[PDB]
This record gives C-alpha cells, structure tokens and sequence, in this order.
C-alpha cells in the first residue's frame, strides 16, 4: 500500500467523492493523519455511539438505569429493526437498546434511545456540554441518513467526531463502568466487526461502528492497534460518490491497509 495520505487521495480519485479522515492516539489525542478533518460529513449510524454516550451520562447521574425496561408498539418501529421487532411483547432494557443500536444497527432501538435523551436537540445539547461545538443531530432514524449535498443536518467533522469519541471513552466525563460499557458495545459489533477481524493481520485490535447513507455516504468510527490494544481512533467518512457499496468498502479497507503497513509515524 501507499502512505495513508496518498491512499486517501487515490480513494477520492477512484470514487469521485470526498473522503474525511482522522487518525488519533486514543490515550493522548495526538493527531497523526488529518484529511478534510474540518469538513462536514453525514454521521449516519455512527451517531449511535454518541447517543449511547449521552445515555450512559444519564445513568452516571442517576437519571437512567441500563436495567430499565422500555415497552413500545409496532407503530413505533422504523425501517430496520432486527432486534427491536422481536420484543413487541416483552420490551427491551435501555442497555439492550444500546447493544441493539450499536452492534446490530437497529434503527428503532436508536430512536427509542433518542427519545430518552431529548431527541436530536437533546443529543446536540449534550454534545455542546462536552465541548463539541460542531457535531449536530437534527433528525431521527432513518431520515438522518439522507446525505443531501451541502446540507448541514446530521453532520460531524472527522476532527470533531474523533475528539468526542476520545472524550466519551477516556476523559472521565463518564464513570469507569460507563467508559468500559461504551467500549464493549463497539467491540461487540455483529456485522462489520467480525468481517474486519477476518481480514486484519493477527494481533490487530478492532472495535467499530459503521454507517451508510444516500449519495454514496459511508463511514466508520473505529479503535485500531497492534499488540491487541486500542491504540488509535480512526474516523473515516465518504460522501458524494456514485460508487457501489462494495467499492466504497474496498476504499475504506484500502485506507486501513495503508495505516497498517505504515503504522509507526
Ligand atoms: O505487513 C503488515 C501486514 O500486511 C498484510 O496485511 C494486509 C491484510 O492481509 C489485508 O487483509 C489488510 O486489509 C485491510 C483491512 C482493513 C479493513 C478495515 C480496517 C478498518 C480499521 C479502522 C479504519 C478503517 C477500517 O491489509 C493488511 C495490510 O496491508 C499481510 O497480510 C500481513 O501478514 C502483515 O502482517
Ligand atoms: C448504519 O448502521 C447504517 C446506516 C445505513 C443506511 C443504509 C443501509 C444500511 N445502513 C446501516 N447499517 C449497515 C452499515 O454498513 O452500517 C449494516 C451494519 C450492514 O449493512 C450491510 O451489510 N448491508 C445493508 C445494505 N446497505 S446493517 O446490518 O444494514
């Protein structure tokens, strides 16, 4: 593979789209690679990690319990509810809803959670309270994936998302148990996680949340590192490309390959 930055450029060229990328040391926040890191990209399903960070903050404050069972109706369901559609009779705990949102990309679980934190406005208010002055949620699942060109709704920037993930996972804004829980939900992704392991060299740690959207939008927020350690946060977003899903996936994999072969920067 080429150097990370050269590979990122090759991905824009091949996709005819914008790539946004940051690579950041998880422990310290050192930025290693930044490309279009202050430009806006739709978060898509990546927003669910932030969502659950706001949930956990409420649990830490005594305002929520991960045990609390939420009951909902079939009319509450939106497109793609692989776990939540199975619990119309018995409900799901808040903790279970976060597992379903992060690990299975369950959209009704995400909207149920979003209601608990005050909706898109409430989650944006939470972001402002942790010092993220850029990322915004405006809409609910699945409209938030619309990715209209030039539309600021439901966007983050790579730099802002990396800083916010770092804050949620490590800054002691969340309690120790909550930081640990957020991490474990990312480790437990049921879809992209296992496939990524299957192509990662031995000894590479992965935790992640992926997302997709219209007009080629695609992204991943991940923790990655050798020696079975979550050394770096890697955030990669794509937008405004007509390419197939397989090609957007291959390009993202390509950027990862470049990071792996050129790790010690
Ligand atoms: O010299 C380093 C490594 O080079 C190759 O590994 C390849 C691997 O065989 C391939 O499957 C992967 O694809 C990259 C797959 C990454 C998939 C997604 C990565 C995630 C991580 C977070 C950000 C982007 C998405 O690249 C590496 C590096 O060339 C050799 O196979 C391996 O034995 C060797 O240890
Ligand atoms: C966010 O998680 C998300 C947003 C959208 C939008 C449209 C389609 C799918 N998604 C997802 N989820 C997928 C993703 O890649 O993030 C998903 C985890 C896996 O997607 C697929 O492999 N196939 C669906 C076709 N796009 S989820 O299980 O569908």
């Amino acid at each position: 593979s080429p150097q990370p930055l050269e590979q990122i450029k090759l991905s824009e060229s091949q996709l005819s789209g914008r790539v946004g990328m940051i690579e950041m040391d998880l422990a310290s926040g050192r930025t290693l690679t930044a490309w279009r890191a202050d430009e806006r990209f739709p978060m898509m399903s990546t927003f669910k990690v932030v969502l659950c960070g706001a949930v956990l903050a409420r649990v830490d404050a005594g305002d929520e319990q991960l045990e609390r069972k939420i009951h909902y109706r079939q009319q509450d369901l939106v497109d793609y509810s692989p776990v939540s559609e199975k619990h119309l009779a018995d409900g799901m705990t808040v903790g279970e809803l976060c597992a379903a949102a992060i690990t299975m990309s369950d959209n009704s679980a995400a909207n149920l959670l979003l209601a608990t934190v005050g909706g898109p406005a409430g989650l944006t208010a939470f972001l402002r309270q942790i010092g993220d002055n850029v990322t915004r949620l405006d809409r609910w699942e699945t409209e938030l994936n619309e990715a209209l060109p030039g539309d600021a709704r439901d966007t983050t920037t790579p730099a802002s998302m990396a800083a916010t993930l770092r804050k949620l996972l490590t800054s002691q804004r969340l309690s120790a148990r909550s930081q640990r829980q957020l991490l474990q939900w990312m480790v437990d992704d049921r879809v992209a996680g296992p496939l990524i392991r299957s192509v990662l060299p031995a000894g590479w740690f992965i935790a992640d949340k992926t997302g997709a959207g219209e007009r080629g939008a695609r992204g991943i927020v991940a923790l990655l590192g050798p020696n079975n350690k979550a050394e770096r946060i890697v955030v990669i977003y794509l937008r405004d490309t007509p390419a197939s899903m397989a090609e957007r996936n291959q390009q993202i994999a390509g950027i990862g390959a470049a990071l792996i072969e050129h790790w010690q920067r």
